[PDB]
């Protein structure tokens, strides 16, 4: 890979219930090891989240992660997943990964046929991440993986990232930033609020 850095961030879309307990079994690593106690190296990239036993549909959850050179020269990381009653690939990734990964990324790189994913079965789930890119900006080095939805738009997210629209086109060019559907990067900020500078 050409880039690299320690981290990146996943945003974590809250629908249909979901606890911050499963979001850590979910994106568990090394980074953010889940131990059903402490949670803090998620929340301190959450300040928002005022109780973390009761947090708010609708709102995302950005949760720390490696970002690892992958086989194909892409960066990524493979996070593990312990399979439960009546998962599917399509369940899997747009449900229990918020659409952090696809069914099809899934169904390639495991071996279970889609009609015959048995209980405790494990997966490996495919998550993509940036490191940036110096041609666009030496300003930014930590970013966020973020799964585009119908409410979301270059404005919007030009707005609450605190990035200029600009910047976030170019380090995802091409990409239709209202289309809802797809990831793309967008720059995070450290626990303090700072946005870490690229690093060669
Ligand atoms: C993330 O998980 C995936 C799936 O378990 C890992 O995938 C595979 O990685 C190995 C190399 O580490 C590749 O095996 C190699 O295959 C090539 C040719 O196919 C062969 O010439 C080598 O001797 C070696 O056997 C494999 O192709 C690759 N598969 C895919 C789908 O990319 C991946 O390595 C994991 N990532 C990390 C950072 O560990
Ligand atoms: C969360 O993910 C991490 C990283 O894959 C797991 O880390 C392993 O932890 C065991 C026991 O502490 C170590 O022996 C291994 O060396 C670690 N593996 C790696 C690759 O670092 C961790 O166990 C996972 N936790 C849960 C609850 O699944
Ligand atoms: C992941 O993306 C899927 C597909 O866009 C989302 O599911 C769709 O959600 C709308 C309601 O918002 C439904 O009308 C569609 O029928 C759903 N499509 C499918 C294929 O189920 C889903 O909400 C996204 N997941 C998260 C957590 O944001
Ligand atoms: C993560 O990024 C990789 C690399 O761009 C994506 O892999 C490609 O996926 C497409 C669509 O299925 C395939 O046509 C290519 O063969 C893949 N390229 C490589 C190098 O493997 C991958 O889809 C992305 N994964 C997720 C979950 O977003
Ligand atoms: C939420 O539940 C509804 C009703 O079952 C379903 O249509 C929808 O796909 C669910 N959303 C997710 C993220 O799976």
């Amino acid at each position: 890979c050409r880039t690299s850095c320690p981290l990146a961030l996943a945003s974590y879309y809250l629908e249909n219930g979901t606890t911050l307990s499963v979001i850590n079994q979910n994106l568990n690593s090394s980074i953010a090891p889940y131990d059903q106690i402490n949670f803090d190296p998620i929340l301190r990239y959450n300040s928002n989240i005022k109780d973390k036993d009761r947090i708010q549909m609708g709102s995302r959850v950005l949760v720390p992660f490696p970002c690892e050179c992958q086989p194909g020269d892409f960066l990524g990381h493979n996070f593990s997943y312990s399979v439960r009653q009546e998962d599917t690939y399509e369940r899997v990734a747009i449900s229990n990964y918020a659409n952090l990964t696809t069914m099809e990324s899934l169904q390639a790189r495991n071996p279970f046929p889609a009609t015959n994913i048995p209980l405790s079965a494990t997966l490996n789930v495919l998550v993509n991440c940036s490191c940036g890119d110096e041609s666009v900006s030496k300003d930014f080095g930590l970013f966020v993986t973020y799964p585009l939805r119908p409410e979301d738009s270059l404005s919007s997210i030009a707005r609450s990232s605190g990035v200029s629209a600009d910047i976030l086109q170019r380090y995802n060019p091409g990409v239709n930033f209202n289309s809802g559907n797809g990831i793309v990067y967008v720059p995070g900020r450290d626990p303090n609020g700072a946005f870490p500078p690229f690093k060669s």
